[PDB]
């Protein structure tokens, strides 16, 4: 198998006497099929930054163990120069604990995996525009900071209604130094979306969100060149591209009337 940097994969498994899929020491965790019930599913992701050059997946079973081989590939992204306030790129010293504190509570909520589906069939696009930055951009900040694109950003003027993608609980809903004022659903499985930037937050933490509710207004706050959507996947511990990662959920998961 080949996967390019920064996506995920659904893994497919035989599910009668399976008992664990591992890579190296770490457990992988599997989920039903849908459609399939002699089948389970996994979700394999590579980080953009740091990933392995091959990874070898062992799925054991009562009386069989598959290795399981897959190359990194790394993809054609292509580059891109933005210009934002410097200090969203070199923090003052007065604001580095809260930047230190928002990534351990965004570390914390996002190793608390919910072993069930909090989702509704396919994911939405959370915005009815048209992408501006697309996800792996390789990025320079004021001609300074190098930075990659972890999610997709939409054209989005300030005060456009933003759409929960997917059912699920709200786990963050607040303001944050750099991805601004933001939402974070869980949709289970450890699949998580993410709504960057908003001028307005209209969910609480906690909230069970349905496909298609309105979670916010897009603004222009945290790290920005200018107004704009950000929409993000985490999947598989990994933030992933996100509309690709949709494509294949929702190629699994979809329903009809
Ligand atoms: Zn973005």
């Amino acid at each position: 198998m080949e996967l390019i940097k920064g996506q995920a994969l659904f893994l497919e498994l035989d599910k009668k006497d399976f008992l664990s899929l591992k890579n190296n020491d770490k457990n992988i965790p599997t989920f039903a099929h849908p459609k399939n019930q002699e089948k389970i599913l996994a979700i394999f992701s590579l980080p953009y930054k740091n990933p392995p050059q091959n990874t070898k997946l062992i799925a054991f079973y009562k009386d069989k163990k598959e290795e399981i081989f897959i190359k990194t590939l790394e993809g054609n992204y292509k580059s891109e120069k933005l210009q934002v306030e410097n200090k969203k790129i070199f923090p003052p010293k007065t604001i580095q604990e809260r930047i230190a504190k928002e990534l351990k509570e965004a570390n914390a909520i996002y190793s608390s995996y919910t072993p069930k589906a909090l989702f509704n069939g396919a994911f939405n696009i959370p915005l009815n525009s048209f992408i501006t930055s697309d996800f792996g951009k390789a990025r320079t900040f004021n001609e300074k900071v190098a930075s990659y694109h972890s999610g997709t950003d939409f054209r989005a003027a300030t005060g456009t209604p933003i759409y929960a993608a997917n059912s699920g609980v709200v786990k963050i809903a607040k303001d944050r130094y750099f991805a601004g004022n933001s939402v974070v659903i869980d949709h289970g499985f450890g699949i998580y979306s993410q709504y960057y930037h908003l001028s307005k937050i209209d969910v609480k933490v906690g909230q069970k969100i349905k496909k298609g509710e309105l979670i916010g207004l897009s603004g222009a706050s945290g790290r920005v060149s200018g107004p704009h959507l950000h929409f993000g996947i985490l999947a598989g511990g990994k933030q992933v591209d996100p509309l690709d990662f949709v494509s294949k959920f929702n190629a699994i998961f979809q329903l009809e009337h």
